[PDB]
């Protein structure tokens, strides 16, 4: 079980840090978390293969987290019956984006996909596919629960609504948070408790905390405080402004979680 | 006056050849022809600056020619006259909806002028630009410095070539989208004695049948068109990915056009 960082930069892809994308691998099955522009080329450079991706999870509808998605699907198709659809989980709006973009570009994908949309709430920002609704008691979204994994989402605060994802082996726990300046109620501490790996943004340095919060971002001290509060075993910082063990992510870094 | 190749590959971007994008530069003013995924990052790696781009021309709505556009506009905005965008019907709504979905407020104004294709181009505020039946071309603009026109190509979906004429008469640069041929005589006439002619050669001549099946050309097809137009120099691009003067385009190649 490992995470491969494809893009570790904030706001846009650069020559030194790609736009947001991380792949979680379990037993040859790949799950992609975020898909900024250039993700498909970062995949090509990596040891991973786009064709092995079975699920995709989008944290929020800022372009550095999803503009690479149409390209990625097209290329997977161009290079390919798959039996099971690729499952795509993300905020409301994502399903129509993909459908329209594929139609506009006259792309007939050779595989089936389904988009499951998470419904955000207005307090996340300043004042056949499923629709997935918050459970107010649990304070989370159930994405899926099978024999191997339970995967859930929780609400973050950002300039637009943003989500974190919790992956639990039925075992190891990996939590991956979208851009944020905070978490809505106890959703994070609950789901992220004793995470084996916690992936958190740290867009700006601690001296720029005011600017960070302004833009719905975090600094390393904010991430670290959340990690300590959740008793995470490992904290990995990512989504750096372009130019408990704590690791600063770089593109193509692979972190394994031993059993 | 120079031409800079940003991406020279076919169908998708790779680590060795980016998706379609070429920049024409005159006296510090940059015009971009096509905008595949990764174009913004190629620009960063190049000696060019995204912020100097004043016009963008899209040959056809295949993703390897436009999926990079939303990202490019966002990054130009983040890092900074209106930008003029020319391309097929459908492009304007694509850009508008994508900006809205991603909650992007661009700091510059842009306008999208749409070219209306004809049905025989494929197998059986902003302007809406019609084919002129007398001239068999589309007038994009005509000022004291330049006359720029589009003409119809045959591809799997409708595709366009662009003719740029400097007034002295002066230099003529013609850049053709993906195609297996030109539709009627509008194109041969506009490309006559081109100083530089940029043409695809997706597959080698031994795969001509496969090339034509996919609305593509081989080097002999491109060469024959260059000879027919009496072009001075032919540059081949849009090469299949590793999965009369004739020059083979590579990413970051710069060709200077003397007066
Ligand atoms: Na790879
Ligand atoms: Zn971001
Ligand atoms: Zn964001
Ligand atoms: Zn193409
Ligand atoms: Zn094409």
């Amino acid at each position: 079980m490992d995470v491969t960082f494809l893009g570790t930069g904030a706001a846009y892809p650069s020559p030194t840090r790609g736009a947001s994308a991380v792949v979680l691998r379990c037993e040859g099955e790949c799950w992609l978390f975020d898909c900024g522009e250039g993700t498909q080329t970062q995949l090509m450079k990596s040891q991973l293969k786009a064709g092995r991706i079975t699920k995709i999870f989008i944290t929020h509808l800022h372009g550095d987290h999803f503009f690479g998605l149409p390209g990625l699907l097209c290329t997977i198709s161009l290079q390919s019956v798959s039996k099971q659809p690729i499952e795509i989980y993300g905020p409301v709006g994502l399903r129509d984006f993909i459908w329209r973009t594929m139609e506009l570009s006259h792309t007939e994908l050779v595989f089936h996909y389904v988009v499951h949309e998470l419904v955000p709430t207005a307090d996340q920002c300043p004042a056949q596919g499923r629709t997935i609704l918050l459970d107010s008691e649990e304070n989370s979204y159930l994405l899926f629960d099978d024999e191997q994994f339970v995967v859930k989402a929780f609400r973050l605060f950002h300039r637009i609504p943003s989500f974190g994802f919790s992956v639990v082996e039925k075992g190891r726990k990996i939590c991956i948070l979208g851009d944020c300046s905070g978490v809505v109620g106890d959703g994070g501490v609950k789901l992220c408790f004793e995470a084996d790996l916690l992936i958190h943004e740290a867009t700006l340095d601690d001296a720029q905390m005011d600017k960070a919060k302004e833009h719905g971002h975090s600094t390393p001290q904010m991430a670290a405080t959340f990690a300590k509060l959740c008793r995470a075993k490992r904290l990995v910082l990512t989504h750096f402004s372009q130019r408990q063990e704590v690791t600063l992510a770089e593109d193509f870094m692979v972190i394994s979680i031993p059993i």
